[PDB]
């Protein structure tokens, strides 16, 4: 839809930040903070697929709206994953060990805007079509 594409992150504000806030060690933060990975998503039917692309790691994730998902993150969380359509934002929720945090995708002007809250971080990162 809106939203299907190869997206490549051109900015990222606080995910260090946010990282730290979801437990992630040094190793792995160091590997995620200077990344510019792309994202490619794609729907086939009632399923999204989401594919996030970078040197030092890839994941993917595939699912339907509304369904709970079982997901491992790219910082090795096992979390339950539920992904809703709201005013054309994707919403996603993770949920692990009584924690909960969200990522939010919408389409702004020539963007791909990503806002990933955990407590009081706020994260905001841009993409752009390849
Ligand atoms: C791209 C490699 C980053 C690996 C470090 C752990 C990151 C875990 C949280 C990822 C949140 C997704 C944000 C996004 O899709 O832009």
């Amino acid at each position: 839809d809106a939203f299907v594409g190869t997206w490549k992150l051109v900015s990222s504000e606080n995910f260090d930040d946010y990282m730290k806030e979801l437990g992630v060690g040094f190793a792995t933060r160091k590997m995620g903070g200077m990344a510019k990975p792309n994202c490619i998503i794609s729907v086939n039917g009632d399923v999204i697929t989401i594919k996030t692309e970078s040197t030092l790691k890839n994941t993917e994730i595939s699912f339907i709206l509304g369904q709970e998902f079982d997901e491992v993150t790219a910082d090795d969380r096992k979390v339950k994953s539920t992904i809703t359509l709201d005013g054309g934002v994707l919403v996603q929720v993770q949920k692990w060990d009584g924690k909960s945090t969200t990522i939010k995708r919408k389409r702004e002007d020539d963007k791909l805007v990503v806002e990933c809250v955990m407590k009081g971080v706020t994260c905001t990162r841009v993409y752009e079509r390849a």
